[PDB]
């Protein structure tokens, strides 16, 4: 019964899966004085006009924003990757206070939340297959940093009204997630894990630099999001982060 309070949070989580502390475990903290710019990196290519949203859910750990990935269409390609990476969701990890929310960190510096959009390796044939594989899942990292709203977002944020306990879902389709992305693609890349139980060491995760901008409303209504269920006792959906792990024997690379 996983989650992130006293008793089930990040801290217990190695108990059912041991992997927890494993050799490439993520969130990490990104050393930019350690990253090393990386010149066989190639272009990053994010590809997401033809993406297609279906439904949000709360999921009782974050709210998910699917799309249809039964086709060729939201792909993320290039950069660290080999081949052809298809969009399945995005969702966000946030926290109670705009000190923190966010998994990775910049020089210990911790965000008000993150973005992460999942994306699975087409050589694999389904997401399920790609999850057993070290280079199955590409996930893009974005900050989020409160000040200036973000128009693009508003949208999600309206609909959160609609899901606010554990298992509910609501149509939500022609969602464009090109509003979500900053300006540049200037990125941080290294080897990980899933952050949430089962924490496949299954990812290529790619961090953007740029943080986006949200606003104070707009990140307060994500904290009124709930973890239980509906008729339940409220427990506000917030921290809702893994802490950096171990960096072991892996290097950050920059692109820039
Ligand atoms: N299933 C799943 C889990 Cl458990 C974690 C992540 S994450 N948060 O992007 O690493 C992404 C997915 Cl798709
Ligand atoms: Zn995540």
């Amino acid at each position: 019964h996983w989650g992130y309070g006293k008793h089930n949070g990040p801290e217990h989580w190695h108990k059912d899966f041991p992997i927890a502390k494993g050799e490439r475990q993520s969130p990490v903290d990104i050393d930019t004085h350690t990253a090393k710019y990386d010149p066989s990196l190639k272009p990053l290519s994010v590809s997401y006009d033809q993406a297609t949203s279906l439904r949000i859910l709360n999921n009782g750990h974050a709210f998910n924003v699917e799309f249809d990935d039964s086709q060729d269409k939201a792909v993320l390609k290039g950069g660290p990757l080999d081949g052809t990476y298809r969009l399945i969701q995005f969702h966000f990890h946030w926290g109670s206070l705009d000190g923190q929310g966010s998994e990775h960190t910049v020089d210990k510096k911790k965000y008000a939340a993150e973005l992460h959009l999942v994306h699975w390796n087409t050589k694999y044939g389904d997401f399920g297959k790609a999850v057993q594989q070290p280079d199955g899942l590409a996930v893009l990292g974005i900050f989020l940093k409160v000040g200036s709203a973000k128009p693009g977002l508003q949208k999600v944020v309206d609909v959160l009204d609609s899901i606010k306990t554990k298992g509910k879902s609501a149509d939500f389709t022609n969602f464009d997630p090109r509003g979500l992305l900053p300006e540049s693609l200037d990125y941080w890349t290294y080897p990980g894990s899933l952050t949430t139980p089962p924490l496949l060491e299954c990812v290529t995760w790619i961090v953007l630099k740029e943080p986006i901008s949200v606003s104070s409303e707009q990140v307060l209504k994500f904290r009124k999001l709930n973890f239980n269920g509906e008729g339940e006792p409220e427990e506000l959906m917030v921290d809702n982060w893994r802490p950096a792990q171990p960096l072991k024997n892996r290097q950050i690379k920059a692109s820039f």
